[PDB]
């Protein structure tokens, strides 16, 4: 199974500055449910965001830096690399990644961060015409976790 995993707010802003422009711990929580034991594709700068591999999954960096060869990841220089994964292969960001699959991939993992925040890196555009919500779960909100959002888990129709 190929999938997109992303957090994108009312806008689909996903980014700004090489960071998540929100604060969400409740977020990186689902990631690690979904993620952990499986694999993550994503893009250099995504990469160097987190700065290290995520421990308890396979972490793949797509880059065209032939000397990128860093401990606890794996390398890929071309999209069609990732077909060869075995296993369920989450598409992990950044803009160009999810740009370059959304048309290849099988379902979306989305947290929708239901605010506007300023982006300078976007989700590109796509219809529910396209796409069957299997599952939408609003987030629970406290004191660690105070902007509403919603995990939505659509599947290609
Ligand atoms: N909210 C979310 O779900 C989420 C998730 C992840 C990231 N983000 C955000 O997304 C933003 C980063 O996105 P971005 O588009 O700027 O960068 P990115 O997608 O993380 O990385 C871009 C880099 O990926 C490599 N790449 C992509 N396609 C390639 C291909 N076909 N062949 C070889 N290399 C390829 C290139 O690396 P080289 O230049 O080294 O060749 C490219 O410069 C940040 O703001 C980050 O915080 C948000
Ligand atoms: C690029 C900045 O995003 C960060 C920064 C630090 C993180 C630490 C732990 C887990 C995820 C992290 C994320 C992060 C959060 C994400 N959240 C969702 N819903 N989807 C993705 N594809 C994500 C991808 C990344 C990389």
């Amino acid at each position: 199974t190929l999938s997109i995993l992303v957090a994108h707010d009312l806008q689909r802003v996903i980014g700004f500055e090489n960071q998540l422009p929100w604060h969400l711990p409740n977020d990186l929580k689902h990631v690690k449910k979904l993620s952990t034991g499986h694999t993550l594709v994503m893009g250099r700068k995504t990469f160097e965001s987190i700065g290290k591999p995520l421990p308890n999954r396979r972490n793949v960096v797509l880059t065209s830096d032939t000397s990128f060869n860093v401990e606890g990841v794996d390398v890929i220089h071309s999209i069609e690399d990732i077909y060869q994964l075995p296993g369920h292969v989450f598409i992990f960001g950044g803009q160009t990644l999810f740009e370059e699959m959304i048309d290849k991939v099988d379902d979306m993992y989305i947290t929708v961060i239901e605010g506007k925040f300023r982006g300078d890196t976007f989700f590109p555009p796509y219809t529910f015409e396209d796409w069957e919500v299997a599952s939408s779960v609003e987030g629970k909100l406290d004191e660690k976790n105070t902007i509403p959002h919603t995990f939505l888990h659509l599947i290609r129709k």
